[PDB]
């Protein structure tokens, strides 16, 4: 079953499978990619409200930009950038919020690292250093009526409905539905958080036919929006993180952002070895904010808050269509896959930065003034349109018992896209392309317990627009394509999970040469090494382990400056360790601590300005037992629990880290 859920890996805190695009859902021995997938017993146990609180906490691959006093998460994985926006719904790109996927609807939330355009095209961002992915919750059979209240420092209140019923002769319907409502002050200065959600997960059980829709509503309104920290010209040294509790950006800073999608999805079996499956989903998505971000300016720590209103109005469709089956040609078996996807957008986005206000890195700033921005005000107009379409074929060979598996595809992929001046309306470019994009992988069973891999695959992006001060300032330059290889091993213990993965990704780059021209010129090498441990290796102690070494190679350059030197906003060295403790000695108790860590890093593609390695440190408890016949679990969940305060470094700026923050939380199964 392609669409069949995965079952969850000894221990329930990871699942034994995950998705693999156009090929459906993949065994962790199958699969010749490093994937991972997260279960909603994990998310619930550590109280994570977000895709990034999740991923953060666990995976020693991922690292987020941002954070959750931001509008905005992004990630960092294998050495690149991965937009919030570029996060997959059962596979299916521009579905879900744009900035912040909220994930207490979710049942699963996979990681598949380095780039997989063949296997579900390109990206609406243009991302190639891994894809995320959530799975949405069911209604099993067993009825669910399930209720929790949660605090959260400093003042914030919490309320989520988790129920689900099934119906018709045979269970053959289903209904889950999640609602959410939390509301108050954050644990960061002069900042309050309000956020409801509603999610309907629906589906149809036949006999030849499965059917499901999902439909989620989504919002975040900020008092108080946190921006990251860019260098200036004359930046020599960075200054030491302040106290995560100060607010150094614009005092009256607001967001609202709104977020609502629905999505139907189906498979038709039209006999025993041809199924036909299609989706068709649209989402909604509104922006309003005024909020600056910070630039440095002096090296003692003042810096100079550059104010903005902007507003957005996002329209998107998404697609796909196809058919997979399966034939023998004598000791070999085919299970192939024929697809083809279509993603269109209507964005409307307008913004004025005016306003240049003085402030200090180490004092939350007072009332500032807000301009005059009412030129934004009334309608907004449209300004870019974009359509993403492409076809693909993929065959697996299966021989010699399946203990050797060579899987093959092409991609065909087009990219269209219109743009409009903001405040005349002009036309300024219409950029359309296509390119062919493959795989080819072949992974080997020596032992029924140990795989062995190989793949090669591509990751694209559209191409940028050079700047307005460059020679050729309106032009969209052609795509960039990235190539991935990668080899590892998987061994499978019975009760944990060993695995060693090594990879090289390369990817062109973008800069303004000698003769101020843009030109695509640059290129990337990024090559690494990826170990982990999963399971639960002594009865009742559940492990979560990992760690990842990178060069990230600026191989070609213009500048002796910054040639050979490594790309700003990546570490070299990362480490996560996970354990959760089921308490011998009282009944029903569990105990939790995680370690993350991250190795010193760059800002600048000159590495003239470094920012130091960074440890966080997390506790947990959780408490089971029963009231009146009914289940109850009591939690606390202790983040950042030695307050330490860091810089996270990205490319030309910093995101500062949350404070220690103390979450609480009630559950009951009605
Ligand atoms: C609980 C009923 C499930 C609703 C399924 C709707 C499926 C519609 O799909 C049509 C496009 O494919
Ligand atoms: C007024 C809202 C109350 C919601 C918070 C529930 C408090 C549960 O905390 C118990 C903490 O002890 C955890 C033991 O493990
Ligand atoms: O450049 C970007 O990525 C966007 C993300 S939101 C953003 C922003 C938002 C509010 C105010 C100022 C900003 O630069 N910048
Ligand atoms: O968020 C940031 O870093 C700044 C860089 S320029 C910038 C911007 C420029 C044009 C349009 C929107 C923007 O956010 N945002
Ligand atoms: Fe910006
Ligand atoms: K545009």
């Amino acid at each position: 079953g392609a669409e069949t859920l995965p079952a969850e890996y000894a221990g329930g805190q990871v699942a034994r499978g995950a998705r693999l695009g156009m090929l459906g859902n993949a065994d962790v021995m199958d699969a010749p990619f490093s994937i991972t997938s997260y279960t909603a017993r994990t998310i619930e146990q550590q109280q994570a409200r977000s895709v990034a609180d999740l991923l953060q906490a666990n995976d020693p691959s991922v690292r987020v930009v941002g954070g959750r006093g931001d509008l905005v998460d992004s990630y960092t994985i294998r050495g690149f950038s991965v937009q919030n926006a570029d996060v997959a719904f059962n596979g299916l790109y521009g579905l879900l919020p744009f900035w912040r996927v909220p994930i207490e609807f979710a049942e699963r939330v996979e990681v598949l690292k380095g780039p997989n355009a063949l296997l579900g095209g390109i990206s609406p961002g243009g991302s190639v250093g891994g894809t995320i992915n959530l799975v949405p919750k069911r209604a099993d059979d067993q009825p669910l009526t399930r209720v929790s209240v949660d605090w959260t420092q400093r003042g914030q209140l919490g309320t989520h409905l988790d129920i689900g019923r099934r119906f018709g002769e045979n269970n053959a319907f289903g209904v889950r539905f999640n609602g959410v409502y939390r509301n108050g002050d954050t644990a960061v200065d002069h900042q309050s958080r309000e956020f409801p959600m509603l999610s309907l997960g629906l589906d149809f059980r036949g006999e030849r036919l499965r059917l499901s829709s999902d439909l989620l509503y989504q919002k975040e309104s900020l008092e108080g929006v946190v921006r990251p920290l860019l260098t200036g010209p004359g930046t020599t040294h960075i200054p030491h993180a302040p106290d995560s509790k100060t607010r150094f950006g614009l005092r009256d800073s607001y967001l609202d952002q709104e977020d609502y999608s629905m999505v139907n999805r189906g498979e038709y079996d039209l006999a025993d070895n041809l199924t036909a499956f299609a989706s068709i989903g649209g989402r909604q998505s509104n922006y309003e904010t005024i909020a600056a971000n910070s630039i440095l300016v002096g090296n003692q720590g003042d810096i100079v808050n550059s104010l903005a209103r902007q507003r957005g109005d996002r329209r998107t469709y998404s697609a796909e269509v196809g058919l997979r089956g399966n034939f023998d040609t004598g000791p070999l078996r085919h299970d192939w896959t024929l697809s083809a996807n279509r993603l269109h957008e209507r964005l409307g986005m307008v913004y004025a930065f005016t306003g240049m206000q003085s402030g200090n890195l180490y004092q939350t700033s007072p009332h500032t003034p807000l301009p005059d921005f009412s030129s934004l005000d009334g309608s907004i107009p449209k300004t870019n349109e974009t359509d993403l379409g492409g076809v693909a074929l993929a065959d697996r060979l299966s021989f010699l018992e399946d203990r050797v598996q060579v899987t093959l595809g092409v991609r065909r992929q087009q990219i269209e896209s219109r743009n409009y001046d903001q405040t005349s309306g002009a036309r300024t470019s219409h950029d359309k392309r296509h390119v062919w994009t493959p795989m080819a992988s072949v992974l080997v069973k020596p032992l029924q317990d140990l795989s062995l891999y190989a793949n090669y695959i591509q990751g694209l992006s559209q191409g940028e627009a050079a700047p307005m001060t460059a020679a050729n300032a309106g032009q969209v330059l052609a795509p960039y394509k990235a190539e991935q290889y990668e080899i590892g091993a998987k061994y499978d213990l019975g009760g944990f999970t060993t695995t060693l993965a090594l990879f090289e990704i390369r990817k062109p780059n973008a800069y303004t040469d000698a003769s101020n021209v843009f030109r695509a010129d640059g290129e990337q090498r990024n090559r690494g090494v990826e170990l982990s441990l999963y399971g639960e290796p002594l009865d009742g102690v559940r492990v979560m382990a990992g760690a990842t070494y990178i060069k990230p190679e600026q191989n070609k350059t213009g500048d002796p400056a910054s040639e050979g030197k490594d790309a700003p906003g990546v570490a070299r060295r990362q480490a996560n360790l996970g354990v959760s403790w089921d308490t011998p000695f009282v009944d029903g108790l569990t105990l939790d601590s995680r370690w993350i860590y991250t190795g010193s890093a760059y800002v600048d593609s000159a590495n003239a300005l470094a920012v130091p390695h960074w440890n966080r440190v997390d506790l947990g408890a959780a408490y089971a037992f029963q009231v009146a016949g009914k289940p109850l679990v009591a939690r606390a969940n202790l983040e950042n629990a030695l307050g330490k305060d860091y810089w996270t470094a990205a490319n030309g700026y910093l995101s500062i880290s949350s404070p220690r923050t103390l979450s609480l939380s009630l559950t009951a199964d009605f």
